This record gives C-alpha cells, sequence and structure tokens, in this order.
C-alpha cells in the first residue's frame, strides 16, 4: 500500500542525520526536504564511492584542452532581477541536487568542487537568487557559480557579498576549468529541487486528506459500508483499494458510527451518503496515483546526471545531448496540480455538508452551539474562506507547459518550464494546507457537537421522563413523549427549547392530542398535560444550560481519531467554538495551520495509523 | 486621445498633495494610487459636503432600533490565516474607499467612524489582513473593523494590538450601533483597492509600451510607415488609431529613420518589417481599449456606495440588494490580465527579433559588442528570461471568474472573487515590469551598438580608401572595395576583420577578381592588391579598435527617444554591455526595473511625450 | 439602453430585405447574420460613386494564382458551413469597398452574384492564425480551379462559375493578395456570435424576472435607487428593465403574501437579488465587442492599403485579427458568466429548501416514487456550465511564432471565434431548459393556489358540519394557509406530513384554550371525515388542471394571464404543444426542451421576447 510507502517517508523526514551523496545510494524526496527544513542534517559527500571517477572524468577534460570563456558564461547569466526570491530552502535542495549530479562521473567537475558545495551547505551558506528567469536552470543556477567564483555583486546568506562568504568557511574563489562553468549551470537543480519538497507535502496532505475522510464519516453521520472491500476489488483502481483498505480500516468499530447506526434506525432520511464521502475511495484513486508516480518520476530527476554534454571517458568521448531538459518534471508538476486541485473540491464539497444542516444529519448550521444564535455565527468565515480557497487553486491547476515558447534565437524551439509549473503546485499545497487546516477545524467542532448533542438528548429524556410522573401522566402518554424526546434532532430547538414553534414543542403537542384521542378522565388529563408544560418551561432549559456549561467547561475516546482531537483541543489548546471563547477563529485555525507547516501534524497522524 | 488621458492620471499621481472625500468629487484610480504610495498625500473628508446625510442616516438607523450583534459578525469573520499578507498599501487603499462609500449616506454608519478612518489614514495606521480568504470581502474588511472596535487578536502597523495603535492616535475604541458591523465589512474594499492600484500600473506601463515600439522602430531598422494615418482611417479601431499617431509623431524626423532608409537601399533585404512592429497598432488596439474601459469601471466602483441594505432615509426604508458584489471589477479583471498578457507577447517578440542577427538587420546576434565573441554572450540570458517571462505571464491570463463555486450555505451561489482576480492582474503586471525593463536596457544596448556600426563602417571606408591610395590602385579598384567597406555589415567580421573567410575579405577578394578581368600591366597590379591586403591587416584592426575604445571610454541627440536613453545611461549610470564592462546583466536590468517601479521611469516618459 | 438597441438588433435582422454595400452604410451584425441564415435578403452593390473610387485604385495599380495555390492546404477532417463562407464572402466585398484594395470592380460583382445565387466554395475548419487559407478557397472559387467544391443549395468551381453566368478570372497584380489577405472569417463568425450574444443576453435579463415570479422573489432588489448609487451602466439598465418587468406583477403580489405568512428567508439568494450587479460587466462586454466587430466588418482589412490619391502603397498590418480575437476571449468569459447565473438561478428552483414551497424537482406527483420531474435537465445543466467554464479559457494566449518568425504575433481570431461559437450553443441549451423549468413552475405556482382552496374549504366545511368553535376553527385554516402544500400532496391525510402534524398542534391548542368531552368527539368527527373528503377533491382540482389544454368557469384561476410573462408560458405551453410535466404525461423532458431549444436556435424565440418587452422605455 502506498499507505505504508507515506508512513516511510515521513519517517526518514523525522529520523535522518546525514544524507550520503555516493553516486549510489538514492536520495528521496523525503532527504531533500531533510536538508531543507532541519539544519542538524548534514550532508556526507564519500570519497571512498565516487571520487575515483570524478577524478579521471576531470583529468578526462583537462586532457582535452591540454590537447575566463567559463566566468563570461556565468556573467552572461546573472541576468534575475529582485522584484521575491526563491527561498533559502529552495536554494540549498539546488546546491545538494547539483552537487549529486556530480557523484556520476560524467560532468568533468574537480572533486574540490564538490567538496566546496559539501561544505557550503554544511556550513548554511547559499546565494540569494531571484524568482523568476528560468525555462528549464541557467539563470538561477548561475547565482551558485557565483558564489562559488567570488562574484562580489552576488549576495549571500549565512544562518554579505560571495568572496566574504566564502572567507568565512575558508575557501577561496575558484577559477573555472574547462567546462565547469557550463557544468555548474546546466542542470535542472531548481524545478527539481521545490519539486522534491513539493511531492515530499503532497503524499503526506495526500494521507491527511485520505484518513480525515473517516474523521468526516464519524461526525457526518455517513455510512462505512461505502469503504467494504468488495466494491473495490470489483472496480480494482490501486489508489481506489488501498484507500479504502485505509477508510474500512478507520471506521471498524467506531463508536460514531454505532451512533449513525442508530441515527438511521429512527425515521427511515437520506438512504444513503452524498458524493463528498460515499465517492471518496474513487475520487482519490487517480489522485493518489498521479502523486505517488509522480514522486517516482521527481526521484529519478534527483538521481540524474542532468548535465550536458556527458563525457563517457570509459570511451573517450562527449556524447551531446539534453540532459538539461527538465521535461519530466515539468509534466508531471502539472499533473499533481490538477490532482492537488481534485483534493481540495472534495474537502470544499465535504466543508459545505457540514455548514448546512439540510445535509449534516443533526448538526447546526455552520456549526453554531449557540444556544442563542444571533450572537453566534460559528464556523461562517471558516465557510467563505473554503470557496475562496478552492476557487484559487482551481485556477492554479491550468497547465503551464501549454505556454512553451520559441527561446534563445529559437535553439530552445522545447523547454520544459518545469521550475514554473512546480511552483505553481507549491502554491497550489500552500492553498490546500489552510483547506486541511480549517477542515480538521470544523471537524473537531463537530466532534464536540455531537457528544453534546448526545447528553442534551439525555437530558431531555430525564426531564420530560421524571415531569411526567410528577404530573401523574398515564404510560401511554409517557411513552409517546418519550419518543419525541428521543427523535427530534436537539439543535433544532435549542435556542429556545419551550417555544412552542419549535420543533420539541411541536412534537410534545402532537402526542398530547394524540393521547387524549387514545385515552378518551378527559378534563383532568388535560389538566395534567397543562401542568407538564408548565413544569416543563420551569426547568427544561435550565437543565439543558447546566449539561451544556459542564461540558464547555466519551465517544471520541474510543475513535481512532483520538489523537487528532487530542492534538487540536488539548496540546494545540483549544475548545468548541462559542459566543463564550474569547478566541478567533483565525487563532484556532491558525494553530491548526502552524502545526501542518512545520509537520506536526504527522504526530497524531501516526498515532491513529499504528498498527494498520 | 487616450494618450492625454494617461498623461493626466501621471500628472495627478505626482502632483495630488490632498484627497478629497465628499460625497461628489470623484476619486480616480491615481487618487487611490497616490495615497498608497506617497505618505506626505493625506485624506481630506469633508464635513461641510456630506456630514448631514449620514447623520442623517445615522440617526434614521437609531430610529428603527429604538422603535454586540454586530461585534459577533466581526468575531465570526476573523477567520483569516497568515500563511503573506494583504500588504499595507492595499490595507490603507481598502480604508480609503471603505470610507469614500460612506459619504454617499446610505450605510447608516456614523460620522465619528468615518473621522476615526480618516485620521487612520492619516498617521499610517493599518491592521495587518491574511491575503485570502474574500470571494468579494468580508474577511478583510474584518481586519479593518476589528481595528475599530480594538479587537486585542488584531495586529496594526504605526509606519503592536488594535488597543494600543488607538491609543496612539487618541482614539478609543468603538462600540457598534445597529448596522455599522455589516456596513464595515458589507463592500468591495479590497478587490477595489488593488484593482486601483493595478489600473493605474497598467495605464502608465501600456503607455511605456507604445512609446516603446517606436524605439524598437529605430533601433531595428524599421519602416515607419506602418504608423501611417491612412492605414488605421480605414480600420478605425479607437485604440489602433491613437496608437499609430503616437507612433507616426514619435518616428517623424527620426535620425534613426533616415540610416534606415540608407540600409533598404544598398542591396534592396526584407520588402516589409515582421508583425512585432508593422502590425503593433492593429495589436495594441485592443490592449488600449480593454486598460481604458476597466479603468472606467474600476473607478465607478471606487465612487459607489457598496453596501446593503441601502438606506433610502427620504422615503423611510431600507433597499435589500447586492452592492457588496464586486462582478464588475472581478470581470474586468480577468479581461485586464488577459490584454497584459498581449502586451508581453508583443515585448517578447520584439525583443526576440533584436537577438538574432538574420531578423535584427545587422546587428550582433544576442547584441555582443565582443568584439571576441567567445568571451562574449551579450544579453543571451536576458533572452532566455524573456521567454521564461512570457511564459507565466500567458499562464496567469486563464480566468478565474470561471471558478465560481457556490458559497456560504448556498447562499452565495454567484460571486464575483475580483479580489483573487486582481491578484493575478497585478502578478501579472509585476512580469510586465521585469519585460520592459529588459526591453529598454536591450534597445539602450542597441542604440550604442547602431551609433558604433555606423562610425566602424566610417574608419573601414577611410582605411580602404587610404590604403587604396597608397598602394596605387586604379579608380576601378577603389570604386569596389568602397563599395563593398560600405554594403558588408559590420558585425558580420568585427571579431577579426581581416579573417580571410569571414565577410569583408571575401567582399574585396570578390572585387579584386573582377578588377583584375576588367582591367586585363596585369602583374604589377596584382602586386599592388596583394601589397593593399597586406596592409591591410596591418593597420584595419587598429584602427576599428581605436574607434570602438574611444566610443567606450550623435544620432540619439536628435531622437525623441534620447530622454530614455539619457535616464538610463547618464542617470541610472550604465553603459555599453561588453567583456570590458564589470557590471552584470542583473545590475543594469536592476535599475531599470526599480525606476519602473517606484514611478521615476514617468520623468523621461514625459519629456519624451512633450508637444505630442 | 441596450435593450433599445438589442430591440434594434432583433428588428433589422428580421426586416432587412437588401443589404447595402457601398463603402459608407454601415453593415451591422444583424445585417450579417440576416444574410447567413435568409435566403430572401440579397445583396446590393451600389455602382454610384463606389464604383468610382474603386476603378480609381484599380487602374493606378494597373504569380497570382502560385499564391492561392500555396493557401489551399486545409484538411477535410468537418467544415466551415456555409453560413460563415457566405458572410465571409460579404464581408471580403465589403472590405473592396473602401477603394483602397486594387480588386477589379467585376471581381466585387461576381462576389455579389456568387452571394445572391447561394454558390460558395466548401472551406475546411482550420488553418488560419487569423485568414490566408480559408479565404483561399473563395479565390480558387473565382479563379476556377477545379479542385475547388463549390455548393449551390456540389460541383467543382469551375462548373458553379457556369451556372451563375461567369468565367474563371486571370488575376491581375495585387488581386492575389487581395483576396486572401483580410479578416473575413473571424470577422464574420464573430458578427453571427455577436447577433446571437445580444439576443441571449436580452433573453437571459428577461427571464431574470420570470425567475423572480416563480421563485417568490422580492423584486425590490431592482430598485433604481441601489443601482444609481454604484452606477455601472449595465447594472442601472438591467435593474431598469427588470422592475419594469416585475411592477405590477400578479405573481409579486402572491409572494408579498407569502412572507407575510410566518415572516423564511428575509432576503433572495444571490442568483436572483445579485442579477443586475452580475450582469452588469456581461451586458457592458457584449455591447462593446459588438461595436468592435462592426468596425472591423467596416473596414477595409487588407495590404498594402492603396493611396492613389497620394500615388502610394501603404504597408502595414490591416490583416491582424486582434481587436475581434481578444475581444471573442472576453466574450467568452462573459456568455461563461451567463451560464453560470443560470445554473445557479436553476439550481434553487430545483431544491425544496430554496424554492419557497415548490417541490423538489419541480415534481408534480403525487406519486414522487415514480416521479423525478426535471431530475435528468438538473443534472444537464451542471454538464453544460462546467464545459462553458471550461471553453472560457482564452485562445490569444496562445501565439505561436509562425511562418519563418515573420508572424511573431498573430490573433488566432478565427478560433476564438468558433469557440465563443460553440460557449453560445450551450447557453442555448442551458437558457432552453430554464425556460422548460420556468414554465413547469409556473403550473406549480398555479396548482398550488388551487390546492391550498380546496383544502380550505374542505377545513371550513368540515368545521362547520363537525360544530367547531370559532377559535378551533380560525386555527385550522390558518394551519390550511400556511402549511406548503407540495410537503403533504403525496398523502394529504398521512398523521406524520405536515397537515395532519399542524392539525394536531393547533388542536391540542384549542384543547387547552377552551378549558370539553363533547369538544374532543366533535374533533375525532373532523379528522376522520377530512380521511372522507380530502384527497379526492385534491385529486379532483388537480386532475381538472391537468386535463385543460380555452378556460371554464370550472377552472383554477390562472395568475399567468395577468403576467408579462404570460407570452412565454404561452409560446411554450400552446404554440409549441406541451404541458405540465409528470408521470401522466407521454413525452419526455427531452421532446419538450428540444422544442424550445429550436425556437431558440432558429430565431423564434424573438416573437414571445418582444411581445414581452411591449412598452418598455
Amino acid at each position: 500500500s502506498h499507505v505504508k510507502d507515506i508512513l516511510g517517508l515521513i519517517n526518514a523526514f523525522n529520523e535522518v542525520k546525514k544524507i550520503t551523496v555516493d553516486g549510489t545510494t538514492p536520495i528521496t524526496v523525503a532527504h531533500v526536504a531533510a536538508l531543507a527544513r532541519r539544519h542538524d542534517v548534514k550532508v556526507a559527500l564519500e570519497a571512498e564511492q565516487c571520487r575515483a571517477r570524478v577524478e579521471t572524468c576531470s583529468s578526462w577534460v583537462q586532457r582535452k584542452a591540454e590537447d575566463e570563456l567559463q566566468e563570461s558564461l556565468i556573467r552572461c547569466l546573472l541576468a534575475g532581477v529582485f522584484t521575491d526570491e526563491l527561498p533559502a530552502t529552495a536554494t540549498r535542495s539546488a546546491m545538494l541536487l547539483r552537487l549529486n549530479s556530480f557523484t556520476y562521473g560524467c560532468s568533468g567537475i574537480r572533486w574540490e568542487v564538490m567538496e566546496a558545495l559539501e561544505k557550503l551547505l554544511n556550513s548554511n551558506v547559499s546565494p540569494k537568487v531571484p524568482l523568476r528567469g528560468s525555462v528549464s536552470d541557467l539563470i538561477p543556477l548561475a547565482y551558485i557559480a557565483g558564489l562559488l567564483i567570488g562574484k562580489p555583486s552576488v549576495i549571500a546568506r549565512i544562518g554579505v557579498p560571495a568572496p566574504e562568504a566564502l572567507s568565512r568557511v575558508g575557501l577561496r574563489p575558484f577559477k573555472l576549468q574547462a567546462k565547469e562553468g557550463l557544468a555548474l549551470v546546466n542542470g535542472t537543480s531548481f524545478a527539481t529541487a521545490v519539486a522534491s519538497t513539493v511531492m515530499y507535502d503532497a503524499n503526506v496532505l495526500l494521507l491527511l486528506v485520505e484518513t480525515l475522510c473517516g474523521m468526516f464519516c464519524e461526525v457526518i453521520f455517513g455510512r462505512e459500508e461505502f469503504a467494504h472491500p468488495l466494491i473495490h476489488k470489483v472496480k480494482p483502481h490501486p489508489g481506489q483499494i488501498e484507500s479504502a483498505e485505509l477508510l474500512e480500516w478507520l471506521l471498524r468499530s467506531s463508536p460514531f458510527q454505532e451512533l449513525s447506526r442508530e441515527y438511521y434506525s429512527i425515521d427511515k432520511k437520506p438512504k444513503q451518503d452524498r458524493y463528498a464521502l460515499r465517492s471518496s475511495p474513487q475520487w482519490l484513486a487517480p489522485l493518489v496515483q498521479t502523486i505517488r508516480d509522480a514522486t517516482t518520476t521527481v526521484e529519478t530527476e534527483v538521481n540524474s546526471a542532468n548535465d550536458n554534454p556527458i563525457i563517457d571517458h570509459a570511451n573517450d568521448r562527449a556524447l551531446h545531448g539534453a540532459n538539461f531538459q527538465g521535461s519530466a518534471v515539468g509534466f508531471y508538476m502539472d499533473y499533481v496540480r490538477i490532482a492537488v486541485a481534485g483534493l481540495g473540491k472534495l474537502l470544499f464539497a465535504q466543508f459545505t455538508e457540514l455548514m448546512i444542516e439540510y445535509y449534516s444529519n443533526g448538526l447546526p448550521g455552520n456549526l453554531s452551539l449557540g444556544p442563542d444564535l444571533s450572537v453566534d455565527y460559528g464556523l461562517k468565515g471558516l465557510d467563505i474562506a473554503m470557496a475562496a480557497y478552492s476557487s484559487e487553486l482551481q485556477y492554479l491547476a491550468n497547465p503551464v507547459t501549454t505556454h512553451v515558447h520559441s527561446a534563445e534565437q529559437h535553439n530552445q524551439d522545447i523547454n520544459s518550464l518545469a521550475l514554473i509549473s512546480a511552483r505553481k503546485t507549491e502554491e497550489a499545497l500552500d492553498i490546500l494546507k489552510l483547506m486541511i487546516a480549517s477542515h480538521l477545524t470544523a471537524m473537531c467542532q463537530a466532534v464536540d457537537l455531537r457528544q453534546l448533542e448526545e447528553a442534551l438528548v439525555k437530558v431531555v429524556e430525564n426531564v420530560v421522563s421524571t415531569l411526567a410522573d410528577e404530573c401523574g401522566l398515564p404510560n401511554d402518554t409517557k411513552a409517546r413523549l418519550l419518543y419525541v424526546a428521543k427523535a427530534v434532532p436537539v439543535y433544532t430547538y435549542l435556542e429556545s427549547p419551550c417555544d412552542p414553534t419549535l420543533p420539541l414543542l411541536l412534537g410534545l403537542k402532537q402526542s398530547c392530542f394524540d393521547t387524549i384521542l387514545a385515552l378518551h378522565e378527559t378534563d383532568t388529563l388535560v389538566d395534567r398535560l397543562a401542568e407538564f408544560e408548565k413544569r416543563l418551561s420551569d426547568r427544561l432549559e435550565n437543565e439543558m444550560t447546566a449539561v451544556r456549561v459542564l461540558y464547555e467547561k466519551v465517544r471520541i475516546q474510543g475513535s481512532k481519531f483520538l489523537p487528532f482531537y487530542r492534538f487540536v483541543r488539548e496540546e494545540l489548546d483549544t475548545g468548541v467554538m462559542s459566543a463564550r471563547r474569547e478566541q478567533t477563529p483565525q487563532e484556532d485555525v491558525q494553530k491548526v495551520f502552524d502545526a501542518i507547516a512545520d509537520g506536526r501534524i504527522t504526530v497524531p497522524l501516526l498515532h491513529c495509523l499504528q498498527g494498520f
């Protein structure tokens, strides 16, 4: 299962200490992301393994020479403009990728240059690089080359001008030998760097979305049979089988699935769930497959000699090709952006169902607790933003690769645009993070609302029961009134429980008339019904208030989504949203988003999945 | 002419001191941009003019009341997430626009709230606002409302939490009266703010592009008849007539147009210019019209009561409508983005012609001066970036308004997305600025190359002439050799003037054979030709070098584009690009871009156009 | 107002007999569409004044076939239809009338003759970046190329010239170029596109009024002060038309009564309330693109431009279709916005939570288990909108550097125009469905009124019969008035459905108020006699309505007769011969919507549209 593969990525991202660069050990997107994001992670360039072929190649090039031009290529390519930059994370990833390309011994670069790139990486030195200019990555790579040769105009980050930056790590400016200038700039390092972190995040966020479909089922009162393995066996898209497999496991023995069954046994209400849940495995299938296949394509590029000419020193020749062409990455970035847009549309439609009382199977509109709804609009602001998020996301998922210009004196009459496409997919993932943060926040709210709903319904039954006794009502009357306390969705009347126009009293009044026709000492029975109604408005609301305030001051405890609710509630320190909670939606969702952005969300994710 | 209208905008942007906010005087996009960008520009809210209807409306609302709910609306809408923000410029513009909307006396807001917004603006106080969440601008406007009521979680810029921010300007937190909460958040202020500065820049950059088509004609050796008024009279799109009118005026009496005529009189070479020039007025026509019409639509929105309900106090009623719907702005932002993309495609194709010797009518590939081309790649890096720029730009110009989601419990089943579309058009203008900066830099390079070409050709004629005399060559021989010194494009042989395989010597050798067959004392004539060839390689290159180095250490002086070349060369302190110029392309284009971004480019623009 | 202009366009389309081609009288998009679609419309090339400036140009000018040959390069894959090709012939002919092309007058007469005799080459769909290749086929026809196939309402080109009394031309200096060097095809398709865009725009605006009537909207959204204070011209004018349309509506009156019972949403949803603001840019885009396309129609789009008066040929690029290309991109975005509006409106109408009393999917039932109403049309509406939004991506952003990098910018106008045309085809589909749905809604609203009346009569007469007190009669009558009939029509006496539920609440409340054994006996007798009478009398009034196809005194009140939208309902029901949709109606949704679509497609919808708008100023 892809699920195990993503878990493997997450573990590797967390646990890696040293990234081995040896020309044989594959570098994964988790490795690229770990170096980018965790500064204790060091590069380990292994001489024993690859130095020999690098030096042979290097010397072969020197051989052909013997049998300034380089600097003037670098100068020509320091043509970017600071509008906004490629971030240090992307730049350092590019430096790792270029260094890796060099390990295959096809480039002719000196080993000493490779050791300098290793040293720059482990000392957190990187040039400031303009965001735009590559059609895929001459111009952005020139800034790394410029650093290496100590161009004064190239500004470098440490944790100053390139020369000073080199001083501080005990390097001196390099004097480029034949081919070294071209070898430094002639790669796909930046497109593939951004694509690496993009693919890492896409994998994590994919698994996160799949998992939260289970949590949506629990809070929306879904029917878990949508995840039954036979359904998928018979339409066997691998992503469909594997996502359904996860969901079945997540929802097996769910205490909320028990409440759902109970709910559909009273007043049998829609027979099937709407598509945002029932159709999630079919929807996810292509998305899973796109993200997984694009991860293999990006890793292949990470682990390639993307350079030209390719030196086959073994056979005394330079081969003229186009390994600098980032098309494999460019096209897959376009496909992943479309898939991420499909991930957002799924979240938007789920979130939409949750906000609407007609579709939420008992929940209050906007997930407002109230009880006073005139001063509690609940998650309406988040509902609006979700549309805003999805709308921009669908727009971002148009392709970039359809906009190929004939470039560089028509020499580059096809070009990948991979870096541009990678940036748009990156930006699309930013929006997906936003959407995931809001969706999880909404579901924790919905968890609280379901547990509160269960306790309130108990209070209403207890109040109706005991008052029926006090008022001396027939058993026939009691049973009819209790069935109503059971059947009526509490959120439809919580605002004013004894309002005679709201659904509780309406049901009670229907039953009181029905009890009157069935038992027809008539006038005393009417007196006792009247006294019941009177004591109900003495007592009911007060006791609903007390249980709610007590809640504000156990079913999720049996749920596999416990780690998520616990993380959001206890660890991030939040509570049910209401008029009595000072914190704005922003403040609560900000915390969830920050934990998604920085990887802390992986802890409750792996807890949730322990044993799958 | 739209040209005068844009000049009017530029003048107003430069000259305004006080923005009058009085409910009658229109606010233009130049006013919105001036307040945004120049902090000496103050807001002037005129009581005399509009306070009376504001207070009537205010009191009318109080009347209906009398006959917290507001805060809870604000709290619900503080639902943005800091991923990246709306910049202070956009936020302050939004504050101006909301304040303006209130001047029409339809909103019910208190005058005191309006004075607070005036005070906040003139003291440079503004809330930090999340970039995303609006489908057009509840959520972003909530942050202004939050500031006004002193919400602690709302952070404010001064030049701290909202309460402290209010202290510092002598305001106290407001206690919202009936409708005030809704009135604060129920507008199009942010979409229209971004759209205002977008439209201001689009106008300036449009005129800038039209004008630089004239400069492209001059350096590419174009035929100015493409701008002849009869051509356009007969296909009378207003933008076609007006752009052509500008170009005809720019190129009338051009000293470069004289050189162009001379150029086509030797070896009559293409009969017509390629489309990037000859078809520019037809291309510009719809672009001019889109930008001008979108400017009227955005200004109409600036000067509107975008709120709901609309209070008709005169007739004792509240009217229920949707003036909060930013559709007029949203759709026009989509059209302007497409037009900006057409502006970039025009620049890309012009820049492409300039870089390619087959299409540049005598200029060196990549505009390299050399003479040694193996260490001078010229503007190749900029040529590559231009493709990168155009490619992303064409991608940005897909519509946003086609991505309307059914939002907010399906209440908002149509929504404008104007703010999102405005941001994409904004980002598209960023790329267009980049492209304009590179194009102007390329043309100053091309100016130098044309003036150098003219001086070098003179040196070659003088050297050929005087050596012919020294060597005692027949007049027949001299005239044939001089015609060759005249006809042969100097940049085709500048690298090695006496290389016998390069076009100078090839032409000379052809003529020497032809003179031999025509005059056929044979052996002495051959001796003198041989001595000519020998003295040519003693002397020619040295004297070409001397005139070039002298140049590096008058036709643009008669050109209407003089202010541009002078600005770029003298004022920004640059020179012909070569191996002998330390500064990278980045450093030179950065200066041009910065002057475009900050409005300094308007000075040479208005100089160029004085008297049109 | 733009409404007057579109009316003016519809009238010229219907009324024109002769299109004057003279180099001074503008040709409008309605002329272009008329020539295309109505074969009795002839071309009149006017010799006086026009012929003189043409011949001067012709003689001042005083190898060609090798250009034509090179350009006969398209592939039959599909075709530009005859309508676009004849339109293109008209536009090229018109270009020549300004006396800048150098073409011979006799060529112009031949084109006039070919147009009036309905002769046109079959032209492949694709190949223009804008219109050398497609125009080549018209040139090919004129010069008698055997390989060019011509229609005459099919023979090789020289056979076709023969039949109308022409001989193949021998092209003179420049004539080859003047024939292929124009924007005639992009502008032809753009013209019929713009004509249809105007008509469909006005049709959608007008139908927002009908939507208001059947959804129970609040016409206040159209109040002129709302729009005066946000004065986008298209916002002001659409609201102005809507205010007039909705003034004195008997459905708006029924609506006001509806919101007085249980005062239910205070404002309408955006699909109605925000329609003028939404329509604003759409109106302005369609109107401005019309001006632009007309300017192109009435241009010399050709190169070189001959300035004989000054004795020179001018070298420019009037062959560049950019003004048309960009505006086609914009119009397509605007047509996408009109479809989104229709989709949103159609969506509200199908959903009982948003339709203010209407049944889900506009199902009549009563038996909903065999009547899914308009659900198939509701599904199709999503399909239509979805493809439409996709079609509205721009074409002008896909400019290739073409023809040995000579055409390094090119407009793609014909490709864009074709995409906008395809978008309009979908909009017609959406309009046909929406209007069909609103006629169903009209019927459901009229039936709703008559059913409520029957329930009221039954409750009332049974109250008296069973001897119920006044407090009781009044309470029960109120429930008959307030409970939406469609929520219980499936089984009116079902104790778990909303009628009996409200009746039972009322009975308990009357018993509590009058506090007996006898009262209970009478209420029980009331309830059981309700089962005797209610259903059969609801059925009878409904069956009577369905059986109706000239009205009796027995027939239910038909509010539509006092509505401005009568012309639309009457056209769809009487003239197109349809009826309320239900399980008892044999016809499929297809068959009904087809008739509406065909009438939109062929211009017949303009009759009820002009009736409806009669007297607007």
